[PDB]
């Protein structure tokens, strides 16, 4: 495990790069503007204005992630990774950049009100389902097992505790399970925190404001489970994490299972935790995370096929619906959105 | 001539085709292949349906071909360049596929609506109004203008889109003769594996039923340098090709330019810039607010502002995952 303790300090590393590499970013634009004619420059007497304002926000989100950094840096379960690794005073790959832009936005998405009609069309017909199957009438929820592996920023997780249900969420990526500790752990009053999620789009905007607009969180407090949740959130892949068979009454996927290198791998496993007469509920599309790497394993499958690969399991299809529509991490006022037309089905291991 | 070495590396790119994708399909058979013997007995048709993906890649490779002869050793392409020919296959959808009507006439129909508006008989002799339509890609909206008596030229730099226009506008007639697989590629969101090789056909109509006296022609280069000619033309029509630009006020100013007094520039699109992320490109990325204060200064007058024109682009209307734009339209006039 030197290796992920390698991989810590990457990480962290990466997080305070963040503000290096997106200065140069507006450096280039600065450059290439103020190398046009001067006429041209006088047309748009507010532009380098405008960036110093982007500037403003590259160092305010800086701040958050240097946050974030401190909170894991002193967390007890990392003390078993090190001094601060390496004397590496070393810059961060472009990758990590992409992921940690990509990390600013999932605040949007769970923990922000600019992201809740997002949740509404992904989470609630996740949580309708489990409330239809795990009924109070029947069931002490706080006696079913619902696991959600990729839970990103652990918001569905959360939901799903609030309700009373043993919900634990599981998160392979450092990016997500820093950014969770701090909102889960540390950010205990409703939006006090503001972050600038869409400073790196330059392209597709009807206002210059857009681009510097915030966004405030967490739209609620995490610590308003009441006495009696169980909630939690493990580190790790989910494929070895979870190795105990007949385990779970429930889990919950949603947008998680086209991160599969081999996505019949997700299902054996899923197959195998659950308890006899637990349901697998899945919403999501279909973006193979892996199909577009060299030298990464991929198996790329129709939805039409894992619905087959499901079946020939023993599962039991209880629900499907095809054309669930969503975004994800929308930028609303963007003149670009992506759209996802997602299956959501419902399958039981037989009792 | 450095032109004619790019000449010769956009031929050699469309005979490249086809073994650029059977390597892709290659690494996908030789995953699949290393997967334990249990789990592919799960899936006892994957193995065929690669077959027919190949079947698909060579059907495409000869349309590769017969626009490359009907134009006039294999070295291996650039991934960039494979990427381009891979977009010009699903212009095909857009341009010249009844696939292609919905988008065609979320965009297409919005500009030739503001063109009769601005160009009624009432007031022109349509054969003596000059149309001028950038970046034309496949040639299809020139083509509509052309239709309605007007005198449209369509112009475009790239030699994927030059070649592909060529043939259809001057080697195709019978209605929905050819098919192409355009999505063969795309091996994510997929509903059902036959949705990735299903076939789309070309041209949904006749190209040369062009009216008596009609007036349509394509030029080959870049928009900027080819149009020297100031107080030259009606009507510019730009559909998704401001943001093509390494600075759009350059553009601008050459719409400006060889507009004759008078006359209109018609614009429809989104604001995705094509060289925001190529390193040691020039590209000035606007706001659309900032784009309408330069053209304000230009001294154009807004005759129209339509925000939010919704529309797709070479969509794959089965995929579960689509991209939608909220496009800009606007009518600018340069004063008489
Ligand atoms: C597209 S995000 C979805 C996040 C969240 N479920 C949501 O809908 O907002 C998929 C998440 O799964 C995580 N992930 C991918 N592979 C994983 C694995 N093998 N074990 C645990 N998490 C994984 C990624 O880090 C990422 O956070
Ligand atoms: C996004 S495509 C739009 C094609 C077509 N107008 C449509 O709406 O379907 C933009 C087109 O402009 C072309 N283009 C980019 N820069 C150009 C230039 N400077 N001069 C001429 N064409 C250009 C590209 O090759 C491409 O075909
Ligand atoms: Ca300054
Ligand atoms: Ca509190």
């Amino acid at each position: 495990e030197r290796l992920e303790r390698e991989h810590f300090w990457k990480i962290i590393n990466a997080f305070r790069y963040y503000g290096t590499s997106m200065h140069e970013r507006v450096n280039r634009t600065e450059r290439q503007f103020r190398s046009l004619p001067a006429n041209q420059q006088k047309l748009l007497p507010q532009f380098l204005l405008h960036l110093d304002k982007i500037r403003k926000c590259i160092d305010h989100n800086q701040e958050i992630l240097l946050t974030i950094v401190n909170d894991c840096i002193h967390m007890f379960e990392n003390k078993e990774y090190g001094e601060d690794g390496n004397g590496k005073i070393m810059p961060a790959s472009t990758f990590d950049m992409d992921k940690l832009k990509s990390t600013l936005k999932q605040f949007v998405r769970d923990w922000s009100e600019t992201g809740k009609a997002e949740r509404d069309a992904c989470y609630q017909p996740i949580i309708k389902e489990i409330l239809k199957n795990f009924p109070k009438e029947r069931w002490d929820p706080s006696k079913v097992n619902i696991l959600v592996p990729g839970a990103g920023l652990g918001r569905l997780a959360w939901e799903i505790a609030m309700l009373g249900y043993a919900c634990q969420g599981n998160e392979w990526s450092f990016f997500m399970l820093f950014s969770s500790n701090f909102v889960l752990n540390r950010c205990s009053e409703i939006n006090k925190y503001k972050l600038y999620p869409w400073i790196h789009q330059f392209s597709n905007n009807r206002r210059s404001a857009d681009q510097i607009r915030p966004i405030f969180f967490p739209d609620v407090d995490p610590h308003s489970l009441p006495p009696g949740s169980n909630f939690s959130m493990t580190a790790g892949d989910f494929q070895e994490i979870y190795s105990e068979c007949n385990t779970w009454d429930c889990i919950a996927t949603c947008f998680f299972i086209d991160t599969a290198h081999n996505v019949i791998d997700y299902i054996d496993t899923i197959w195998k935790i659950l308890k006899p007469g637990g349901i697998w509920i899945n919403l999501g599309p279909l973006l193979y995370h892996f199909e577009n790497l060299a030298n990464e394993l991929s198996i790329e499958l129709s939805y039409e096929d894992i619905k087959n690969v499901v079946l020939q399991y023993g599962f039991k299809v209880e629900v499907e619906k095809e054309s669930v529509l969503s975004t994800y991490t929308v930028n609303d006022l963007s003149m670009m959105k992506y759209y996802y037309e997602c299956v959501l089905f419902v399958v039981r291991k037989p009792q």
